């Protein structure tokens, strides 16, 4: 009755009721013995995860972090292997049964449409596989019966599912297909996987003007998380030779865009994609061609294009050459002259004041093709700008310049 009434507080509406319920659960699992907390771990987990499922979308006072910490403690407690001095026929059986049930419910809630509970379940599975000294797959291999119809959409026309459910399915597919050994192999041969891959490609490659026509996406405020999830799911399929060019094309299209958050998501997915696949300089040039071929005019530069340059350089150091370094130095000199002119004019702040020059300078320390000779012209232009603006302490060019100078200490100090 104690556990019933106390964990029942987790189902009340108010947030303080949930907080008291989780506090009582923590007290019960910390003070009382192991043999008893195991058989109640099912109800404890259910209640303390329903707390999260219900508190999403409303103000709360640290209840989410407290619930996450309590979940971590309960999982590392009940999952801890029993030492030989305490192993017995009843405690071992109770632990095994509680572990089975908890893992079953966790794999069930993994594909839930809520993001917070899904991330919490993923972290719990990871830490549980870490503690038990086993892989996540072998632990989920018996439990994948629940996800036989979840990871494969069964050609359910995901376009009919809501945006949050779609994002949840994408994240579940990414998690289940990115373990040490993959639980489900997206062979891209059955009609189900084929339809799923085609939907992923059309979602991550189409345009917003046509993508917003769907009713499921008509009410979305940003539509960026959906594209991010689509890119993440598409990168997890780096085991299909005959169907790899489209993945690279989509990842590069996402790596060259006029948005910052999506550019970062695309570069992250590419870095994750390169862990299993490889890309030769041929297709690198083929895909970055529209990114280049426009730098001829220094005015064409901007924060987005320099960020894309930085990303493609960080992902492929051997892609750029010394000629590109000289062109970048010329563009930097031009932009520094423009900045000096604008500062002498003293009209008003703009969006091309310092960030562009800082990014262009940082580009050098990431390109290994940058020669030692580039230190002197860069220092000269930096000194010219500093003494034209008379900004010494607040100069934002110090950090990237020092980052580059550290690459050639011999020439620098000389």
């Amino acid at each position: 009755y104690i556990v019933e009434r106390l964990c029942a507080c987790c189902y009340e509406q108010a947030w303080y009721a949930k907080l008291g319920g989780v506090v009582s659960i923590k007290f019960l699992m910390e003070r009382l013995p192991l043999t008893w907390v195991l058989q109640n771990q099912q109800t404890f987990l259910k209640a303390l995860l329903f707390v999260m499922m219900d508190l999403t979308g409303e103000v709360s006072n640290g209840a989410v972090a407290m619930a996450k910490t309590t979940l971590e403690q309960l999982l590392m407690r009940c999952a801890t292997p029993l030492k030989d001095e305490e192993r017995a026929e009843e405690i071992v059986a109770a632990q095994e049964k509680s572990f089975h049930h908890v893992t079953h419910d966790l794999v069930r809630e993994v594909t839930s449409p809520n993001s917070t509970v899904r991330k919490q379940a993923m972290h719990s599975l990871q830490v549980l596989a870490q503690v038990t000294g086993k892989s996540v797959t072998v632990i989920m291999e018996p439990h994948k019966e629940v996800l036989q119809d979840m990871v494969p959409p069964k050609k359910h026309l995901l376009r009919h599912q809501p945006a949050n459910a779609q994002i949840g399915l994408m994240e579940g597919n990414t998690f289940c297909t990115t373990l040490q050994p993959r639980l489900f192999t997206m062979d891209l041969n059955v009609v189900e996987h084929k339809v799923f891959y085609t939907e992923l490609l059309n979602l991550c490659e189409a345009e917003d003007s046509a993508l917003t026509k769907l009713p499921c996406y008509k009410s979305l405020p940003s539509l960026v998380p959906l594209r991010i999830a689509a890119l993440n799911a598409l990168a997890a399929c780096n085991y299909l030779p005959q169907s790899r060019e489209k993945i690279i094309a989509a990842l590069f299209k996402a790596l060259n865009s006029t948005n910052s958050e999506l550019q970062e998501a695309g570069e992250a997915c590419m870095r994750k994609f390169l862990e299993g696949a490889t890309i030769e300089v041929d297709q690198i040039h083929t895909h970055m061609r529209p990114l280049l071929m426009m730098l001829g005019d220094y005015r064409s530069l901007t924060l987005n294009v320099v960020n894309r340059l930085t990303s493609v350089t960080r992902l492929f150091p051997n892609s750029f050459n010394d000629k590109f370094c000289d062109q970048m130095m010329q563009h930097l000199r031009k932009w520094m002259e423009v900045v000096v002119i604008t500062h002498k004019g003293g009209q008003r702040s703009d969006g091309n004041e310092m960030k562009i020059c800082s990014a262009i300078i940082n580009l050098f320390h990431l390109i290994p093709a940058a020669p030692q000779t580039l230190v002197k012209p860069l220092l000269e232009v930096v000194m010219k700008t500093e003494r034209a603006m008379l900004i010494e302490a607040g100069s934002p060019f110090r950090e990237p310049l020092i980052k580059f100078l550290t690459r050639h200490p011999s020439q620098t100090v000389e």
